[PDB]
């Protein structure tokens, strides 16, 4: 508790590298409006003309929420470079969150003159949902996270959620949540808020590419002792006669050579070229999409199973729904051109992972015999097989960090498909609201609910501190690695900087996979 | 004591279920106007054209008061479900009350421009009447309680009271009370108010229905050893001759079988159908009403004696003044249609209790003989008889909790007829007022009372914490119980939720009686 | 635990009088059949042609139960004489119950030859319902109690119960109980069963009559200082003129003399003569009955409110449903003659209690004036008034001892109307069943329930020990009391004895009220 004239916190944006730990700290200044005029609202797809696939039922809330779940909320571009060039992995360890220097301001409008003044006795309400009792809205990759650039002031997003829906209607099993029915701390201008959080144990994200591929793991100099069936008919000179001929795995035959392992799972997606003229002329984004069917309602699979974006020298192709796509600062919200988006490239994992736009392989579909020819078929979707190995999708400086693992009877490899760390108990949602301040009530009692309030909003600073654990690179590789680097040549701007108007931009996605490891 | 910039309390709305206890906590935000321009006023029915039955004399007060006496002030609908499905009873134990985050605001009007500003040095006055020295206005089911929905802001009702009246005049025995003549705490914006209260020992409210009825308590398989007079004339074949014939109680005769107990008291009320066309065409609500006569002044008995609302398969009928009726949010104040009200149904107690619209029974009114026929008459009102047992009226989620037992020489079963817990020493009245702030006085002294004040009002948060004791269900019943449930089918809205405009509604009354017990 | 050849208990029938305590002990030999072929059965009034007043729904059970609730189960006639001649009151204190010397016997029938043999390995199951979790069937005055005469062997009655019914159907709130879903002790022929019970604190039953009446409590020698209005018109000689004349209460005026107390409650019943020729010629037992209305279903009130059976020298009259009637051993079950029943006489309580067949009194029904004559009306049913005093119904040697007070929100004077001690926690029901013994199963498995059993039954001894507390007679009365006595004259039989065929009979009811007390 502080008075009116004492600051309740200090600005801390820093990055500290010690041993196998790096600690990031970021401070931003925020602004919180009143949402929904202090009301909870039933929201629905009703009377929107929505397709069956787009129906929803839910509620909008008066509350806002803090979202720091993206990597540029924490690492600067230089810091991200230090991470990805020097480290085979990393994971989050613990978390510290602070709200301070609260200012609540009332807004008065007379004629066209808006006047803003301090309201020193008003409060804001803050609580974290530590027991995960609310619908968890983080991890859907929503905008409204802390800005990448520390000098930018950001608006706090409005909290809302969805429940079970049949069309645009609800079901008796649908849940409604009042956030005023949790406890929350109330803060005047001298108060501050804090809590800490510990990440559970998670695997290090793999920041590296394999320097080998699954099918190349053999000694190139040595034969095997295993035999395979090489030929079902002998050549002779006269005519082809049925025969059974066997060869042992040799270096000339690496493709037919027996192996211990299989590539990872595959769900095939449509291939689309970054050159317009190569693609079919039609709108196939929905009709040609890889989709799943849930309760008679289709949803595009995206980004889907972790798969290589393209094979060698096909770099102009990308999976239609299968890659993370970031917008530039010049991108519009809908139907923006290719030059305004940044399409990530998952190419590093083609060592262990199927290419996203190709079949997993071929299977025998029949019994051959002297009468009937052997037939095969393509496998476009392949589930887990014993012996499969795969890499998870890479993360990105502007991509998400964690997702909440759904609470369910069963999981298979619960790594979030957009990338990052799947968490049973993720960092909790932090909810904030301006406390309603009634206007002058009438002189005689009325039992009707107050609709009349003093217009106000709030602003302050927020700090997030995350400790990260590093996995060091042990390699015996003789030759130099690939590194992320900035271009040394001259240019009009510097990457990851403001322009002459003050607009901070991010030139490109930066993944984590540069250093190499044997497979 | 806190400064201007420090919050004096935190938001707490919660429900905690531990063992046989549940603790409810609710926080609301309130607004307090100035009432009566800081004046006490004699109020009366004079010059209102009131009927003799409606005359009154009393006083209106500058003070407001807090009323939390309803069950939805405390239990959420889900919490109410947990209570009524799992428990045979419950009672209040202790109470905690807090006022905090006080803001006093002054209102200035120039032309049509209303300006609101903080007045940091103004106070509000608060006291609880712990010794019950004021007329106790709680327990009359007045509106102005804490809203059911925690996000709603409510206006504080004005305190007033009545005293003895002869017509519209007073009597020398009538009392006037100045509330400034109690001690009270004065609160600036940094101050807060609290007190705690302990409920006295009261019976658990019975939340259950009997799985037996009084007249069915016998073994259906076995005869009695008691005889009753079965016939006063023998059949023979020729003609009816006077005779005295006796039978012992058997299973075929359960209605004539001797018993130990009587149904509870009865005061009959007029039956009215929920279908208009069944009712008589006339306005009988006053002329056909069950009424009591007090000092030459009639008052409708309502809801009156606890009685079953209807008998089997008569559900369309209800006692005219004999049921609790709640309004929907669409109900007007006067002469609203049936679809805007919710009529409770007391049907569960027909096991031990007379039906409200029927006679208690029949009595012999004469001496029979060979000359004179035996005559009976109907008993429409029956007072307490030794051997009577009865159930009290049920409570409801939106109904009242307690009433103050009048302080009198005698009582009979002092359970409040609207339902809930009769208390000798109820939760005290909590009175609040904005302290008058004179405007600029004249430059020369005048002994005349100030009529000129700075217009202001106040707002803050209020917390109520009640600990409830639970009585667990011990049943050996084999088959499943009736439970309160929400409908599983789809619908446009969810019960007990806000709509798309933010309006919270309660779809229906919810009583407590679901689980069963043997009689 | 005993073997086959050792007795598990001894015969104890005794009565011990020590100080203010008397301890009764009674042993009987019992026989338990298999009921319902080991089945639970839904039972109903359906397809019985029952009147609406007689409908029921319930279950019959395979179990039997022990019922000792009658006074001759405990006191011999001589012991009952000692009690009622020497004591102003008495109440039960504690209880001891034992089952022992169990013999289970299997019955085999070939042709017309029934053969009975010991089955040494069969069991019986016994449990007491201590938590009152079953419908309590004791206290309905059912036959099947221990016989009055210790040498008589009695059959154990079948347990059954009723639940809520709408007509002959059930309601979702109706309860079904499986008695195999309680724990129970299993007893082979060497095992025995016991438990003890403590009565709660209850008032002494009043065994005495008042030697005064309420209206005679004054000093016959002395005037009062209170005045009453004696005459509203003066006599003069010429004509009757309006006047107000007042007299003070004197001994000549005992009827008009102010008093402190009122007689007890009254619910009037029809008067019927023990001489046929006096009664009306019609069957009025149902149509002229005092009845209560419960859930649209009529039940005769019987015996009803405790009231004097007749006034002075009207002994030939009795209340139609208002007295306890016992059958002689020669009585049939239905429509037996007056000479086969024994009608009790409640005459002793006419000191404080209204006569059952007469009005409670008269009330003013109007406002008199010079124009309109004063009018009165008869009060045939009167509930509790402040200042009423009354006596409870007397008990009888062959009448019931206790009843279970229904578990309800409210009671008024919860004394059982058939007489005896109302108990919140009565002596528990003791349930007994022969354990099913399958016959030879088929040689191939079937999942169908066994319908085929070895026919058997059981027999043993039961002991009940009750300690009674006595209230001694303190009287200063000079002259001899009325006493219960046997007739000294010669006769063909002795009262309360067996006849030459071995049949034990009880000549008459014996109440408790002989000694006197001032009022």
């Amino acid at each position: 508790a502080d008075g009116v004239g004492n600051a309740s916190g200090n600005w801390h944006c820093d990055s500290t590298w010690l041993g196998d730990r790096v600690i990031t700290t970021s401070t931003r200044t925020w602004a919180l409006p009143t949402y929904n005029n202090h009301l909870y609202k039933q929201i629905s797809s009703a009377s929107t003309g929505a397709s069956n696939d787009n129906h929803y039922f839910g509620y909008s809330t008066p509350w806002g929420y803090f979202d720091f779940n993206r990597f540029h909320c924490h690492f600067s571009p230089r810091d991200w470079q230090r991470l990805i060039n020097n480290n085979w992995g990393f994971r989050p360890k613990r978390l510290n969150f602070k709200l301070f220097n609260i200012q609540v301001k009332e807004v008065t409008t007379n004629d066209g003159v808006t006047t803003i003044a301090n309201n020193l006795t008003s409060t804001v309400q803050v609580f974290s949902d530590s027991e995960y009792q609310l619908p968890y809205v983080l991890g859907s990759a929503h905008q409204g996270c802390l800005p990448p650039f520390p000098a930018d002031v950001f608006m706090i997003p409005q909290y809302g959620y969805l429940t079970l829906n049949n069309g645009s209607q609800a079901v008796g099993r649908s849940s409604f949540y009042c956030l005023e029915y949790f406890p929350s701390q109330m803060l005047r201008t001298g108060n501050n808020f804090t809590f800490s959080y510990t990440f559970e144990e998670v695997p290090f994200h793999s920041s590296y590419a394999h320097s080998q591929s699954l099918d190349r793991l053999m000694n190139p100099l040595i034969d095997q002792y295993l035999y395979y069936l090489n030929r079902t008919q002998n050549q002779s000179g006269s005519a082809q006669n049925k025969d059974l001929l066997f060869s042992r795995g040799s270096p000339a035959g690496m493709s037919v050579q027996p192996k211990n392992w299989l590539p990872g799972p595959c769900y095939r997606q449509q291939r689309v070229s970054k050159t317009k003229t190569d693609n079919n002329n039609s709108n196939f984004t929905w009709t040609g999409a890889s989709k799943y069917n849930l309760n008679g309602r289709e949803s595009i699979i995206n980004p889907g199973t972790a798969m290589a974006s393209h094979k060698d020298d096909e770099d102009k192709f990308f999976p239609m729904s299968g890659v993370m796509i970031f917008g530039k600062e010049s991108a519009g919200a809908s139907n923006t051109a290719l030059d305004n988006v940044m399409i990530t490239d998952e190419e590093e994992i083609k060592a262990t992972n199927p290419v996203a736009t190709e079949r997993f392989g071929t299977v025998a579909v029949n019994f051959q015999s002297s009468s009937t020819d052997p037939a095969t078929g393509d496998v476009h979707a392949m589930g887990a097989l014993p012996g499969m190995v795969w890499q998870d999708r890479d993360v990105y400086l502007q991509g998400p960090i964690w997702a909440k693992i759904p609470h369910t009877d069963g999981h298979f490899h619960p790594s979030p498909l957009m990338g990052g760390f799947g968490l049973k108990n993720p960092p909790p949602q932090i909810l904030i609201k301006n406390t309603p301040v009634p206007a002058n009530p009438p002189a005689e009692f009325s039992a009707t609910k107050f609709a009349s309030f003093i217009t106000q909003y709030s602003t302050g600073q927020v700090s997030v501190e995350i400790e990260w654990e590093l996995q060091k690179e042990n390699s015996k590789r003789w030759n130099p690695e690939v590194q992320y680097t900035s271009n040394y040549a001259k240019s009009a701007n510097v990457d990851f900087t403001v322009d002459n108007n003050g607009l901070y931009t991010e030139p490109r996605p930066i993944g984590t996979r540069y250093l190499t490891r044997p497979l």
